[PDB]
């Protein structure tokens, strides 16, 4: 039913041992290949941003008016402990927006799921032929195949105190 | 241009006093309109949740499981002070999936802005004639107008510390 889809590929092949995409509905498999993209996407934001922030980067200056500075901020979930209310408030609220308004196909052109291009943004799709479409699409869903088993692993041996980092 | 539209009416006729709508766009019009409706919609809710929780009304028991009690949560803004975190967090979320995914025209089939039945909810809006819908949009938006300068009040006074209510 899915065995040719995009992200069954060597050396796996198809691979639904759960048997979740067996009754062959395509809407069923068009939302969780929808919810699969989106996880690899934040989670490949979210490894780079861990990562990053473990170095050390930060913002310069403060973060707020009453002197809060970006270095005194810790990496890691200890970061929302000195993170001001208002600025929790006002991330959440913002990823919402992104949820609600932008990130999403909005015009119903959209060429697959995930696609959120919507005529607005474009920096050449189509100047890669159809193999190389699909190859570019494939490495978006495996990079964000292994960035959320990798942000997983940096989360999880975070609360560990066994760190996976030099 | 919009001088007979929802929501002008006796006394003031159509009231323009910034000339917003001088323009004549008809979709700077349905937004403007959308929005009013919306923060009526809020704002109803509100002033009823208000003075409910002013009456000293709380859902019975506790609000977390280290044994925080709604009685012991304040009304006003004071009430977020002693909501625990994991609320708020759930309370602003699940507000802004109301925003993504539900509480807008998902289908394109709404009679005009503010209708979200999305054919899906309906006590039976065909059975009004005409005149009755139009009767009943103008309390829904003149009751979302009233409302909204009630719960200002209720919320500048709070701060003034000069109350409004016996
Ligand atoms: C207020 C902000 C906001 C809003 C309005 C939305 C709105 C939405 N998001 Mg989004 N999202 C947000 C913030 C927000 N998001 C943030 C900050 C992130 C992180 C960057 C994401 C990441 C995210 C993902 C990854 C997905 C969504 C999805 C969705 C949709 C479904 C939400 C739903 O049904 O309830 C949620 C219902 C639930 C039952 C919650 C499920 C909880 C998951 C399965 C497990 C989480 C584990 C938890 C974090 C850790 C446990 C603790 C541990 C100790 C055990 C909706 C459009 C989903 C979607 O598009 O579906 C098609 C989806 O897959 N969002
Ligand atoms: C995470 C939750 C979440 C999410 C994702 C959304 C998403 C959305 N909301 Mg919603 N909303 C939410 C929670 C959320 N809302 C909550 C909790 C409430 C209260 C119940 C509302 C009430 C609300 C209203 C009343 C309106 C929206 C609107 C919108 C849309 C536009 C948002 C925008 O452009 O940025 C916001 C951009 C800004 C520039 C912010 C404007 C700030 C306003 C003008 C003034 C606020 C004054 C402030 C509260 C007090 C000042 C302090 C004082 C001391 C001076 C979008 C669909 C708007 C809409 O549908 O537009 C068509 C709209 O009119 N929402
Ligand atoms: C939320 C994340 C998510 C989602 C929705 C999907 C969805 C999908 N994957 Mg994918 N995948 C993911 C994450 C995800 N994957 C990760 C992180 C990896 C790397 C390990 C892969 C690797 C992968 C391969 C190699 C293949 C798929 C395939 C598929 C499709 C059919 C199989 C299936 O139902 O999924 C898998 C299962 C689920 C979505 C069920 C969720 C699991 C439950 C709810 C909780 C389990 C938590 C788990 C124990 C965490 C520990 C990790 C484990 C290694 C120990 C479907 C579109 C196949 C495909 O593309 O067919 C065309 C395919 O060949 N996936
Ligand atoms: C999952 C993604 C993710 C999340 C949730 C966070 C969350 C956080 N970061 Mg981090 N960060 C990320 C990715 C992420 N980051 C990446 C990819 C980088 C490298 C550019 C950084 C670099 C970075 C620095 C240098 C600092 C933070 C800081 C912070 C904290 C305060 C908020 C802030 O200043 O953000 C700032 C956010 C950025 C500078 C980059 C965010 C990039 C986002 C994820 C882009 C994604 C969405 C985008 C709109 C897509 C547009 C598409 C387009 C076609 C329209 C907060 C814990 C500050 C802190 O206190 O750290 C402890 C701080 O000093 N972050
Ligand atoms: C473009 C409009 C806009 C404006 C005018 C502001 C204004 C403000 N932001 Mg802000 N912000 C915005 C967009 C905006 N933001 C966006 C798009 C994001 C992305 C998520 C953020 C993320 C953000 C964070 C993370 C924080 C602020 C904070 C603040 C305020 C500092 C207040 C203070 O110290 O108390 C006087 C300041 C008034 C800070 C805050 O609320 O501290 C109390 C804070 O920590 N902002
Ligand atoms: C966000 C709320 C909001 C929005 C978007 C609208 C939008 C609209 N109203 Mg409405 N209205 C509202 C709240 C709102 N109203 C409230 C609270 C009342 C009761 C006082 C009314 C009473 C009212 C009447 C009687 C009429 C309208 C009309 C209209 C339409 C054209 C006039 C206009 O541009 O609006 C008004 C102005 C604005 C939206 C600009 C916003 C004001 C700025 C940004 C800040 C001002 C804050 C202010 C100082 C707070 C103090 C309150 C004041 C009494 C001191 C338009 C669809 C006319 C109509 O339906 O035509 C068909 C009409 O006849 N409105
Ligand atoms: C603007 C609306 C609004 C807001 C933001 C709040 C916010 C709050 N309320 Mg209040 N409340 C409201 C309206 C509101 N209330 C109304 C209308 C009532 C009467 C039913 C109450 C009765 C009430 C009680 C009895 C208690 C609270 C409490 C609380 C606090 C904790 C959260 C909670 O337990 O919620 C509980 C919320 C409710 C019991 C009712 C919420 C009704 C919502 C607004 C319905 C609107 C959306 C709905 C999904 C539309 C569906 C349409 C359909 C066709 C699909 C928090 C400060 C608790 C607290 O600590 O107080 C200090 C508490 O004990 N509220
Ligand atoms: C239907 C799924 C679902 C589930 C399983 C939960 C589960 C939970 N909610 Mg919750 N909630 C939900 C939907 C759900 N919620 C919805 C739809 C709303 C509407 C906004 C809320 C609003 C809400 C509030 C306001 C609070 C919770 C809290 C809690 C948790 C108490 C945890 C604790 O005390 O630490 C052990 C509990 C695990 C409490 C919490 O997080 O306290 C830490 C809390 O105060 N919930
Ligand atoms: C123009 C504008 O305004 O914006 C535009 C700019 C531009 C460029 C055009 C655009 C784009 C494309 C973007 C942003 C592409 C981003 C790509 C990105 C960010 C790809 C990450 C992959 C990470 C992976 C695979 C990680 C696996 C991680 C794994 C498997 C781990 O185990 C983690 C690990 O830690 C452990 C657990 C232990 C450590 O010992 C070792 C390591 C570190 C390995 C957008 C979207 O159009 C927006
Ligand atoms: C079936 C189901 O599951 O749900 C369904 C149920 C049902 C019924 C079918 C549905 C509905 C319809 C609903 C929910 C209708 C709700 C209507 C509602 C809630 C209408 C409030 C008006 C408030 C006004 C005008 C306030 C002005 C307030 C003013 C002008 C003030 O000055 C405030 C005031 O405080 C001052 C500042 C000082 C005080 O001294 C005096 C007072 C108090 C005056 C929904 C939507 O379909 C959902
Ligand atoms: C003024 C505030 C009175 S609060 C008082 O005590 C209880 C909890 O506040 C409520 O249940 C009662 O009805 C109420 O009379
Ligand atoms: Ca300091
Ligand atoms: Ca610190
Ligand atoms: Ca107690
Ligand atoms: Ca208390």
């Amino acid at each position: 039913a899915f065995e040719d889809e995009l992200g069954a590929q060597p050396p796996l092949g198809f691979f639904d041992p759960l048997g979740l995409v067996a009754d062959g509905d395509q809407e069923k498999f068009d939302r969780l290949r929808y919810v699969e993209i989106k996880h690899g996407r934040i989670s490949m934001l979210a490894v780079v941003g861990y990562l990053v922030q473990e170095a050390g980067v930060r913002l310069p200056g403060t973060i707020d008016y009453s002197g809060k500075t970006f270095a005194e901020i810790p990496n890691g979930f200890a970061a929302f402990k000195e993170i001001p209310a208002g600025g929790l408030v006002q991330l959440l609220f913002f990823i919402g927006v992104l949820e609600s308004s932008v990130m999403r196909d909005l015009t119903g052109e959209a060429e697959f799921v995930g696609d959120f291009r919507n005529g607005a943004i474009d920096f050449g799709w189509d100047t890669f032929d159809e193999e190389t479409q699909f190859k570019k699409r494939a490495i978006e869903l495996n990079q964000g195949r292994a960035a959320q088993m990798g942000i997983l692993a940096l989360m999880v041996h975070e609360q560990l105190g066994v760190s996976l980092l030099p």
